[PDB]
C-alpha cells in the first residue's frame, strides 16, 4: 500500500483545484488499487468568526494588502484556473464561514469510509453553491446528501466529538512544518507542497512505488548460517 496523507481546509479554492489534480495523477497511476488517500484538517483561519459578513474580494483584499481590482483579478485567475479541472467557482457568492465544525464533519464521515465524498461536499458547498459552512443545518443537509446518518451526523457536531481531532491534525501539520494547503504527504516518508501538477503527483506515486518494489535478486550459492526473527 501507498498511503497519501493529503492536509486541506475547505476554505481554499487551492485546495480544491490541488484535489482535482491529485485525482487526475491518481487514475493515470497503474496502482491506484493499492492507494490510500486520507484528508487532514487544516484551517487556514482558526481564529474567524462563525460568519464573516463581507465579500470573498474584500477578504481577500485585506488578506494580501492589495486593490480591490488585483483582489479580483487574483480570483479571476482561481476561477479560471478551476474551469480547466471542471470546477465552477463562484467567489461573489462565498460565505466566509469559520470551517471547524466542517472539518469535525469530514472526521465523522471519515468514520463511516466517506472521508473524500464529505470533503468534496464540502468543497462544493463553499466554492460553487454559496452555502454557509458553519451553520449545523447546513451541515446536516450536505451530511444527508453524502449519503450519511444525518441525525448522527448532527449529534456528533453539537458534542464536538471531532473538535479534538480536528486540532490534532492541525498540530500534525505544524510539527510536519506546514504552513499552506494544500499539502500531499507520502508514505509518510515525502512532501509535496500546493496544487502540483498531475504529472509531478502521478511522478511521486510512481518514485514511491518503484522504492517499495526492488528488483528481486538473484541468490547466489546455497544458504549458510543465518538467525531471523
Amino acid at each position: 500500500k501507498i498511503r497519501v496523507d493529503i492536509w486541506s481546509d475547505i476554505a481554499c479554492p487551492w485546495c480544491y483545484i490541488g484535489k482535482r489534480r491529485f485525482e487526475s495523477a491518481l487514475g493515470q497511476f497503474p496502482q491506484r488499487d493499492q492507494v490510500e488517500v486520507v484528508w487532514h484538517s487544516f484551517e487556514l483561519d482558526p481564529s474567524a468568526r462563525p460568519l464573516n459578513p463581507i465579500a470573498m474580494r474584500d477578504g481577500l483584499a485585506m488578506k494580501y494588502s492589495i486593490s480591490p481590482a488585483q483582489a479580483q483579478g487574483s480570483l479571476d485567475h482561481m476561477t479560471q484556473t478551476a474551469a480547466q479541472e471542471g470546477l465552477e467557482y463562484h467567489f461573489d457568492r462565498v460565505k466566509l464561514a469559520n470551517t471547524f465544525l466542517a472539518h469535525q464533519l469530514i472526521h465523522y464521515a471519515a468514520e463511516q469510509g466517506q472521508g473524500d465524498a464529505m470533503k468534496e461536499r464540502l468543497l462544493r458547498a463553499y466554492m460553487s453553491e454559496g452555502q454557509n459552512v458553519n451553520d449545523l443545518d447546513t451541515l446536516q443537509k450536505l451530511a444527508a446528501e453524502v449519503g450519511l446518518d444525518a441525525g448522527a451526523a448532527r449529534a456528533a457536531l453539537e458534542a464536538g466529538t471531532y473538535a479534538q481531532a480536528v486540532r490534532y491534525d492541525e498540530a500534525q501539520a505544524q510539527q510536519l512544518g506546514i504552513t499552506g494547503v494544500p499539502f500531499f504527504v507520502l508514505g509518510g516518508k515525502y512532501g509535496v507542497s500546493g496544487a502540483q501538477a498531475p504529472e509531478t503527483l502521478l511522478g511521486a506515486l510512481s518514485q514511491v512505488w518503484a522504492e517499495q518494489h526492488p528488483a528481486p535478486l538473484t541468490m547466489l550459492g546455497q544458504d549458510a548460517p543465518a538467525e531471523g526473527c
